[PDB]
């Protein structure tokens, strides 16, 4: 790349971004050392360590939220880049250091329990992750070419989808305004992305082109196509059958990378890093499973924050699938995705909600839960 060149014109320091108030770990991990050993570096598909970092470089953050600050345009970039990406992930992923190893399970038997969560608590369990087809850039990086090209494998792997995961697919550029509304009252479809975060990094490019959302009949399991990764997978079902949630997940996972091999394609994914993802932040498993859980007593205690801590678990949000309930009903999901297994972090969710509906009711009784606080798992 010409402009890269000339960028090497420039002395490093004088193309060295400004990141003094910023609180991404891109802004803590990158010296103007590291900028300068890889100002240079470039990958097959031309990623550059500023068409990693740009986003991080407008996108100060929250001390308190701290965001990975980086990209990656496709696979090599993980590698290229490894010197500056490495460090950022041992500091975001409870330090993972460069030789630890990912260990990937997929295999449902190996969950102990998890089919009964307390229904008068539990409304709705969900288990998401991420895939990218390996041969294309990521969303950042991959062109209007590419793009068509994955939704078609994809849409051909699905269509061949059938049981309770028969499907069909809704293209969003053909999408009827009735479908829209559809597939809105049903919290299936993603729309344009408007973040200063997606925008900069140009994963809207050439929108809608070659997005998609695919849905089984049964409304329990859900594909996006290139939106935030090739492809991004959701096995959801009302109630507390969490073993149910995550079966659907694995059986799924594996029949479309049954299909995908069949046709000679297949995911991003390395011992180390486990499954290859835009975003550092969600490598390894991608997996987030939660659920949508009535702790209305709890939410209100002081402790909440520090029992969900200890049981390696996180409030992603509350107020539940029909928002509605801001205070009563929460969304708590696995922390951790780099360094467990998906079976290991399936477990933690399920063992922790178990305490947290325990706790919950404690407190309804008027009770102290001071002896139900869990050690720092
Ligand atoms: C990790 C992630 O999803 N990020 C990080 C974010 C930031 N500014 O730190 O920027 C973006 C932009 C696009 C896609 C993903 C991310």
């Amino acid at each position: 790349n010409s402009h890269n060149a000339l960028k090497l014109r420039f002395p490093a320091e004088d193309e060295f971004p400004d990141l003094s108030a910023h609180n991404n770990h891109m802004a803590k991990v990158l010296t103007p050392e590291l900028y300068a050993e890889l100002r240079a570096k470039s990958t097959p598909s031309g990623f550059t360590l500023d068409d990693v970092i740009q986003t991080g470089v407008d996108n100060p953050g929250h001390p308190y939220i701290m965001t990975v600050g980086c990209v990656a345009g496709d696979e090599e970039s993980y590698e290229v880049f490894k010197d500056l990406f490495d460090p950022i992930i041992e500091d975001r992923h409870g330090g993972y250091k460069p030789s630890d190893e990912h260990k990937t399970d997929l295999n449902p038997d190996n969950l102990q329990g998890g089919d009964d969560l307390d229904p008068n608590y539990v409304l709705s369990s969900r288990v998401r992750t991420g895939r990218s087809i390996r041969g294309f850039c990521l969303p950042p990086h991959c062109s209007r070419g590419e793009r068509r090209a994955i939704e078609k494998l994809a849409v051909e792997a699905l269509s061949s989808l059938d049981g309770d995961l028969a499907g069909r697919y809704y293209a969003l550029k053909s999408m009827t305004e009735a479908e829209q509304q559809q597939l809105i009252d049903d919290h299936f479809l993603f729309d344009k992305p408007v973040s200063p975060l997606l925008l900069a990094s140009g994963m809207a490019r050439d929108w809608p082109d070659a997005r998609g959302i695919w849905h089984n009949d049964n409304k329990t399991f859900l594909v996006w196509v290139n939106e935030e990764d090739h492809l991004r997978v959701i096995s959801m079902q009302k109630g507390g059958n969490m073993k149910e949630v995550f079966t659907r997940f694995c059986t799924g996972l594996t029949q479309i990378e049954t299909l995908f091999k069949s046709k000679d394609y297949e995911f991003m994914w390395n011992p180390h890093l486990g499954y290859i993802l835009t975003c550092p932040s969600n490598l390894g498993t991608g997996l987030r499973a939660g659920v949508h859980i009535k702790l209305p007593n709890l939410g209100k205690h002081e402790k909440f924050s520090e029992v969900l801590k200890r049981l390696r678990l996180q409030k992603r949000g509350t107020g539940g699938v029909d928002t509605a309930a801001v205070g009563g009903v929460f969304d708590v999901s696995n922390a951790d995705r780099l360094g467990f297994s998906e079976v290991e972090l399936v477990q933690m969710v399920v063992d922790g909600v178990k305490l947290l509906i325990e706790m919950e009711q404690r407190l309804e009784q008027g009770q102290a839960i001071d002896d139900l606080m869990p050690a720092q798992k």
